[PDB]
């Protein structure tokens, strides 16, 4: 009943066993719309992704909507959604629906819909056409229901900038930098009792588009997320290691801006200032401050207490950041591997941050995770 462009799944039927070529990579634009557009090979894998956090509390929401097959044996496609309160309080379900949906519609916004008819249960968003804003609508009942908004910050996209994250997965950045709202009523396992979350004021946050043929062990053996504002400064970063036997040199997608200009555009890793002063290069240094009152660490192997980021700037005269990152609060820990001393794990993280030039101390709190495989 209307001009309408649509990506219309079912885990029943678009789940592909050939190998399937995703369409290519949209320079400067959102990328909303599928890349695996009829079906989808068990490897493959698309991510949409939105987070913010409260900066006047340090309350967080972090949103994952998926299309993969992983989810298949669970009849659906993933939804992930993690809540953590002021007061540190977690909330978490992982969501699956039969049918996920992502069409364009006459005025250009990008509607994505995961639905379960038979449990009349949805969760949706809505990106609009210049990415100004994105809304999301959680509707389902004795789990979540509710909904969350981004708006765009003033200034660059950085949609113009390379989204590659090293040879087999793009790592696009639909809004970069968001200002963020969002109320929920979350309910107990039982559904018997549901407590309210809203997110804190001067929340910020923004959305991520990300999508691979291969699956996760073939392109990583860990990863890094970072998002925050610092003060005039705003960055975002994804950070992997190279696949297990590989020889590559670490990957990333990270991102520098300043007073809404972006700054600081490295697609390299580095270890020192000087090791790529042609390009705009990142060093991301994990730290261990386990004597320090105000730090946790994650619950497996790796017990960093924070990072360290420096954005490098090209050139002989270029600039530098430099930000402490230090873990504050525990958003969630999950396993990917057995129990025991050696185990790996994902962990997310309400981080907290001070940085900038030389003689800038500036402060932000902002969303962080680390993933390991095995």
């Amino acid at each position: 009943m209307s001009n309408v462009t649509v990506s219309a799944f079912t885990v029943d039927k678009s789940i592909s066993e050939e190998h399937v070529l995703p369409s290519s990579f949209i320079p400067g634009s959102g990328n909303i719309f599928p890349k695996f557009t009829s079906a989808i090979p068990k490897t493959a894998w698309e991510l949409w992704y939105f987070d913010g956090i409260s900066k006047d509390d340090k309350s967080s929401i972090v949103i994952g909507v998926t299309r993969n097959a992983e989810g298949l044996k669970h009849g659906g496609f993933k939804v992930q959604v993690f809540v953590i309160w002021a007061d540190e309080r977690t909330w978490h379900r992982d969501l699956f629906f039969p049918e996920s949906v992502v069409s364009i519609n006459e005025s250009g916004v990008t509607d994505g819909i995961w639905k379960d008819a038979t449990s009349n249960s949805s969760i949706s968003f809505s990106c609009a056409g210049d990415l100004s804003k994105a809304s999301l609508v959680f509707d389902v009942p004795g789990v979540v229901q509710g909904d969350m908004h981004l708006e765009a910050l003033p200034g660059d996209t950085g949609l113009d900038t390379d989204a590659r994250l090293g040879p087999s997965v793009y790592y696009v950045r639909p809004i970069g930098r968001a200002s963020v709202k969002a109320q929920l009523s979350l309910y107990s396992s039982d559904a018997t009792a549901a407590e309210q979350f809203s997110l804190g004021t001067s929340a910020n946050g923004g959305m991520d588009r990300v999508w691979s043929p291969l699956s996760w062990p073939q392109v990583m053996t860990e990863s890094y997320y970072l998002r925050t504002q610092v003060g005039p400064y705003a960055m975002q970063i994804m950070r992997i290691f190279p696949p297990a036997g590989s020889e590559d040199q670490p990957s990333t997608m990270a991102r520098l801006y300043r007073e809404g200009q972006l700054v600081c555009v490295a697609q390299h890793v580095v270890t020192r200032e000087d090791a790529l002063m042609t390009h705009d290069s990142l060093i991301l240094s994990k730290q261990d401050n386990s004597d320090s009152e105000d730090v946790v660490t994650g619950g497996y192997r790796d017990k960093n207490t924070g990072y360290t980021v420096e954005f490098v700037e090209k050139g002989n005269e270029g600039q530098r950041w430099k930000f402490q990152v230090r873990h504050e609060r525990i958003i969630w820990n999950t396993p990917t591997s057995r129990p025991g001393p050696d185990a790996t794990g994902n962990t997310g993280f309400v981080e907290v941050l001070c940085g900038g030039t030389i003689g800038e101390s500036y402060e932000g709190v902002g969303t962080g995770g680390q993933c390991e495989l095995s």
